[PDB]
């Protein structure tokens, strides 16, 4: 009946990182994960870009072709923004413990994510979700 899959998007500012992910689901199943990374320099150890990549690469060359993981490392000289997109449709659970691991909980990482975990998992994980919206202060 439409079927509105609708996007979940927490953002949790830690480590120097701020981790926004924007999760898809559909039903009571998470179809897409997007999970964007914005890294700081200097933080991450790197003072340029270059110095930046041959730390990221590494990482971002996990996903390789587990799923549909896309990796965009998106990076200018201030910041590396890497968004990820982990499509749930096709997901290799083996690798994925390697990976992003999502150790919060075993049974939602290793069993495939599923909407109930992933809210209960997410708030377990302490983590602060904006929704979508950021203009939700009126005063």
């Amino acid at each position: 009946m439409g079927d509105k899959e609708e996007s979940k998007k927490f953002s949790a500012n830690l480590n120097g990182t701020e981790i926004a992910i924007t999760y898809v689901y559909k039903g009571d199943k998470v179809l897409k994960q997007s999970s964007e990374t914005k890294i700081q320099f200097a933080s991450i150890g790197a003072t340029t870009k270059e110095d930046a990549a041959k730390t990221l690469e590494p990482l971002s060359a996990k996903y390789k072709n587990i799923a549909g993981v896309e990796e965009k490392l998106t990076y200018t000289d201030t910041y590396a923004q890497e968004n990820v997109t982990i499509d749930m449709e096709k997901v290799d659970f083996k690798a994925l413990q390697g990976i992003s691991g999502i150790n919060v909980s075993a049974e939602d990482a290793k069993k495939g994510i599923t909407m109930a975990q992933m809210e209960l998992v997410m708030k377990a994980a302490g983590f602060k979700e904006v929704k979508l919206e950021h203009h939700h202060h009126h005063h």
